[PDB]
């Protein structure tokens, strides 16, 4: 240690001012160890949002501290760029932050304003081009002469060229195909494991965080309500039911199964789980 | 037959060297009342499909009829074809809205002209309808939460009473929750109003529990047309073109190969279990 990520009783309010103060975040406390794949899921407007814009620094905490590998980020001593450099962040539908004339150029405006060489930052791109599978011939191309998909390739690029070793995506999967959509999370996992990462995925899809998740945080109203690994997690389905949320399908039919006399655990989370239990419960009868 | 589509053909750019065939010889129908789903990979076609069917765009060849009228005539005006075909866009929220909730659902039918105490009846039914209070209707847009915004941008097409309505991707950005509720809402309306309900999206499990018949594209042409269990018997196929089955149905699939009697087409967790059940009791 220092575990990577402590948020230690965060609070933020919006506008603490201020007839328009509004809270969105009470006595959030977690801590993400080494290496784990976190899901955060939550209804619409459990403050998700504003939870990982704590984590970037995009937001301060009205009371409460964060530290990132050690660094307490809230301290007026650390900038938004010293936070870059340990943490990144993919928004929703990435590709419609693309800005600039060429995908060099897009890709190198994180490592320009972070400072940074020339040499650094020709480096940065070319090895995140490289990451996110896009071949090294675009990088002379205009970004809005690519596909949906490449667009969101180089946005995340761009992000990644900062080498952060926590990386934060929301709902990445948003928009795309079935064939997209496991693509994405298969490279998401693929990263993830061979960097040797943090990665924190936001999503309303119970059954892709149930599949890649090390371990999930529930929000409700502002507040963490649950934190455990997704079979931890998904046991409370009547619990699920009522803050907005919901369990994946295959975990749905092993709790009727249950109820109805099988002996199949209730927290199942793949096909290949429920699978290999029935299986095994046929054989054994 | 209230809806036809006959050889249809689209480009984009059709000047030009940029062409681009993005539907190629198109031939379906659907029937009186029922729920199709439009599933294919991104870039397959489906957006510029149901723009034919409500004449955003009109097609390079072919021809389609809506309720024996065909809308490709030069004959036939975009009000004529807004009075029997509706079109929920994506995330409808986002577009731009009148100045108060009421103002922005009365827009359409007061353009038809039409007396406004009807203007008003049509209006305050479509608010029902979607769940929003008669309190929200002197109330600007943009105080609303994007939920309540999506509702009253669908009440505004509503509030038009067509018979064909059309949904693309109505669940996107939704939580689990929300997703319930706007599938629910969109049945019991099409199961209401004796509708034809047509919806776009990339949830196959979705697609599956909701739709008496897919229209399933791939690249620019129609691949397959069926009923959920036909079409989802295909998992290879829908698997080569982009698309999926729902996790029930791979599990009926898998259990099937391993011995199990239970349908390789099974769609919803109740249907599986009901199955799995019946074997238990069987031996
Ligand atoms: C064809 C018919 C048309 C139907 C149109 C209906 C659209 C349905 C949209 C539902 C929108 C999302 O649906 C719902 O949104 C609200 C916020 O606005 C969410 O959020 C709500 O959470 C709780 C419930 O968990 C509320 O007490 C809280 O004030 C609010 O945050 C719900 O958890 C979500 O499920
Ligand atoms: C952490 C880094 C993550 C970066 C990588 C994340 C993105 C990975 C997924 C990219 C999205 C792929 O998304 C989409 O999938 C479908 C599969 O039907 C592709 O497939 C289809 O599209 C085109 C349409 O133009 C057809 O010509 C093609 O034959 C067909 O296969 C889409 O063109 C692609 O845009």
């Amino acid at each position: 240690r220092p575990m990577p990520i402590k948020v230690e009783n965060v609070s933020f309010i919006y506008n603490e001012g201020t007839p328009y103060a509004t809270v969105a975040l009470k006595d959030i406390n977690f801590s993400i160890d080494d290496e784990e794949f976190v899901g955060i899921i939550g209804h619409t407007g459990s403050g998700k949002s504003t939870l990982i814009q704590q984590l970037n620094g995009l937001l301060k905490p009205s009371k409460g501290k964060i530290y990132i590998n050690g660094i307490d980020i809230t301290d007026k001593k650390v900038s938004l760029k010293d936070i870059r450099k340990q943490v990144g962040l993919v928004f929703q539908y990435p590709e419609y932050q693309l800005f600039e004339e060429t995908v060099f150029k897009d890709i190198a405006f994180g490592p320009s304003n972070l400072g940074l060489s020339e040499e650094e930052v020709k480096e940065r791109v070319y090895e995140a081009m490289e990451i996110v599978g896009i071949s090294k011939e675009l990088a002379d191309k205009s970004p809005f002469e690519l596909s949906g998909g490449q667009k969101r390739r180089v946005a995340i690029a761009g992000i990644l060229a900062m080498r952060p070793k926590i990386l934060i995506l929301d709902e990445p999967t948003a928009g795309l195909d079935p064939k997209g959509k496991q693509e994405i999370l298969n490279k998401i996992k693929e990263i993830h494991d061979k960097y040797k990462m943090i990665t924190i995925l936001v999503s309303h899809n119970m059954e892709d965080i149930a599949r890649i998740a090390d371990k999930i945080i529930v929000m409700n109203r502002g507040k963490i309500e649950l934190i455990g690994t997704p079979r931890e997690v998904f046991r409370e389905a009547e619990r699920l039911e009522k803050i907005g949320l919901s369990v994946p399908q295959i975990t749905s039919l092993a709790r009727e199964l249950r109820k109805r006399g099988v002996p199949i655990p209730p927290d199942v989370l793949t096909i290949e789980e429920a699978k290999e239990h029935i299986l095994r419960y046929l054989r054994g009868t």
